[PDB]
C-alpha cells in the first residue's frame, strides 16, 4: 500500500483521492475507499469481475483504470491523474456557465456516458464532483466512479437523483436526468429541484416539476430549455437516451461555434 507509491499531494475526499508517483516513474491518481464507510451490496467475485471490464475501458471521457488493489483495511484504485480538480469546484467559481461552455462540457458528459451505455455500464451517481478535469486548461472532462454503484448521502446526492431509483426501478436512463439536472445548474446557478433539507429535494423530485424562471433562463437559448426539458422528462421510456442528447440540436449549435 505504502511501499509501492509516494504521496505528492491530496487531490479530494467513497474516500480519499491521493495524486501518487511510482516508486515505472508514472504520476497516478489513488482512491482510497475505506470498507467501513461503505456498505456492500454484492458478493466477493463480482467486483474483480466488473474491475476486468472496468480497466478495458478506453475513452477521452473517462478515467482510466489502471490496477486495484485490496487489504484488510481498503479498496486501492488506481487511476490516471487529474490536476484541474472537479466541476463542482468550476461551478463555485463561475456560478454560471455561458451556453457555448456549458454545451463543450455537456458534449464531453455526454460522449464519456454514451459509451458507457454501450458496455452495460450505468453511473446512477452522476454529478459535478465525478466530473474531473484533467488539468488547468482546453482541458478534458473525465468521468469518475463508474461502476461502483452495482456493489456499494449527504454531500448533496438527492438533486441529482433520478425519480426511478427512488422508486428502486432503474436502468441507463437514470443517467441522462443527473446528465440534465447538471446542465440545468451549468445555466443558472442553482438545481432544478432544491430545498433545505435531503428530504424535501427528493420529494420535489418525485413531483417532477421544475420551471424556467426569469431573470436567469429569459435570455437562455430555446434548444438548452428544449434538452433540458427532454433530459429531465419523467418517464425514462420517454426519456431520451445519452446518444440522442449528444446528437441533440444545441450541443450541435455551440459546439459548431453557434
Amino acid at each position: 500500500l505504502s511501499d509501492r507509491y509516494q504521496r505528492v499531494k491530496k487531490l479530494g475526499s467513497y474516500g480519499e483521492v491521493l495524486l501518487c508517483k511510482d516508486k515505472t516513474g508514472a504520476e497516478r491518481a489513488i482512491k482510497i475507499i475505506k470498507k467501513s464507510s461503505v456498505t456492500t451490496t454484492s458478493n466477493s467475485g463480482a467486483l474483480l469481475d466488473e474491475v476486468a471490464v472496468l480497466k478495458q475501458l478506453d475513452h477521452p471521457n473517462i478515467m482510466k483504470l489502471y490496477e486495484f488493489f485490496e487489504d484488510k483495511r481498503n479498496y486501492y484504485l488506481v487511476m490516471e491523474v487529474y490536476r484541474g480538480g472537479e466541476l463542482f469546484d468550476e461551478i463555485i467559481l463561475r456560478q454560471k456557465f455561458s451556453e457555448v461552455d456549458a454545451a463543450v462540457i455537456m458534449k464531453q458528459v455526454l460522449s464519456g456516458t454514451t459509451y458507457l451505455h454501450k458496455h452495460n455500464i450505468v453511473h446512477r451517481d452522476l454529478k459535478p464532483e465525478n466530473l474531473l478535469l484533467e488539468s488547468k486548461s482546453d482541458a478534458l472532462i473525465k468521468i469518475v466512479d463508474f461502476g461502483l454503484s452495482a456493489h456499494f448521502e449527504r454531500l448533496g446526492t438527492a438533486y441529482y437523483i433520478a425519480p426511478e431509483v427512488l422508486r428502486k426501478k432503474y436502468d441507463e436512463k437514470c443517467d441522462v436526468w443527473s446528465c440534465g439536472v447538471i446542465l440545468y445548474i451549468l445555466l443558472c446557478g442553482y438545481p432544478p429541484f432544491g430545498g433545505q433539507t435531503d428530504q424535501e429535494i427528493l420529494k420535489r423530485v418525485e413531483k417532477g416539476k421544475f420551471s424556467f424562471d426569469p431573470p436567469d433562463w429569459t435570455q437562455v437559448s430555446d434548444e438548452a430549455k428544449q434538452l433540458v426539458k427532454l433530459m429531465l422528462t419523467y418517464e425514462p421510456s420517454k426519456r431520451i437516451s445519452a446518444e440522442e442528447a449528444l446528437n441533440h440540436p444545441w450541443i450541435v449549435k455551440f459546439c459548431s461555434q453557434k
